[PDB]
């Protein structure tokens, strides 16, 4: 085990090269979800005059965390819901990477507007460009969103041992949102129908619900039907309980989703996997206040 931190880039990935061997995960898997950490350090530094996160992580990022590598797909966006206005957000976290973490420092490219149906303030998304020690390490794509309805009203705090493994011991600690408003963000995404030059590609939100409904194990839905509701009518498209089809191309883009998850207990075909998530549907809006 490291004594002390690595002393440059070439080290560094050395060590994330023995550590990836020794865990049995691919090396570019370990060194993106050490990017993504250090990224998350960054935004967890973000605070208002209270003490409180100005940002949570969601997305496929926040299912890594909570699940660990082994257990969730591979995704690349790490996406976040702020409490501030964006242009706010930008400057502070290129305040953030200029200082550094543990010898990490970053750079932001400029935030660029995204089109969207059903929320006044549309996304933004830029680029974070990781340094170690001054040398170039890798590239996070960033998305950053506005709060809907209570989805920042509280936060999950979830961790990762991935950088103390390579010797650099301070503590991750992760602001995230809460499963039911992941829960709703997703049910309502995987549901939605696109207007004619585009078309719904999100069958591995399927995936993602089904490990979220495992991870709620017997809580009470209420919390999740609320936020489900509120997302639902917050965007004013199709309402609430919907119905989860499944388009023609989306058998090969779930088995794509299901790369590397032979070990869970997961539907296997799309069919299998947009009636889970239907009953899942239905459970939830059954719970009774
Ligand atoms: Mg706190
Ligand atoms: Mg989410
Ligand atoms: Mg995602
Ligand atoms: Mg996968
Ligand atoms: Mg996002
Ligand atoms: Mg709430
Ligand atoms: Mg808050
Ligand atoms: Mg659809
Ligand atoms: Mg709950
Ligand atoms: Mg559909
Ligand atoms: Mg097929
Ligand atoms: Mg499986
Ligand atoms: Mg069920």
């Amino acid at each position: 085990p490291y004594s002390s931190p690595p002393t440059n880039l070439r080290s560094l990935r050395d060590r994330l090269t023995q550590v990836a061997e020794r865990q049995g995960v691919v090396f570019g898997r370990l060194q993106r979800h050490v990017a993504m950490i250090v990224v998350a350090q960054f935004a967890a530094t973000l605070t208002d005059d209270t003490g409180a996160p100005l940002l949570l992580v969601k997305g496929g990022s926040s299912l890594e965390l909570r699940r660990g590598i082994p257990d969730s797909r591979t995704s690349k966006d790490f996406d976040t819901v702020a409490r501030r206005d964006i242009e706010l957000i930008h400057e502070q976290l290129a305040d953030a990477g200029e200082t550094g973490w543990e010898g990490f420092t970053a750079i932001f490219t400029a935030p660029e507007e995204i089109d969207v149906p059903g929320m006044p303030v549309k996304p933004r998304r830029f680029t974070a460009k990781l340094s170690y020690r001054g040398r170039a390490f890798a590239t996070v794509p960033i998305e950053v969103s506005s709060v809907e309805a209570g989805n920042a009203d509280q936060f999950d705090t979830l961790t990762s041992d991935a950088l103390g493994l390579v010797g650099v011991p301070a503590a991750v600690a992760v602001p995230c949102m809460t499963i039911p408003w992941q829960i709703a963000q997703k049910l309502h995404a995987v549901t939605a129908v696109l207007e004619e030059p585009k078309v719904n590609d999100r069958a591995h939100d399927l995936v993602d619900l089904q490990l979220l409904e495992g991870l709620l194990l017997d809580a009470d839905l209420m919390p999740t039907r609320s936020a489900c509701i509120a997302i639902f009518e917050a965007r004013a498209q199709h309402p609430w309980p919907p119905r989860v089809a499944t388009l023609p191309h989306w058998p090969l883009i779930y088995a794509g989703a299901l790369e590397g998850l032979d070990h869970l207990e997961l539907a296997r075909t799309v069919d299998a996997a947009a009636q889970a998530v239907q009953r899942f549907v239905a459970r939830i809006d059954r719970a009774t206040k």
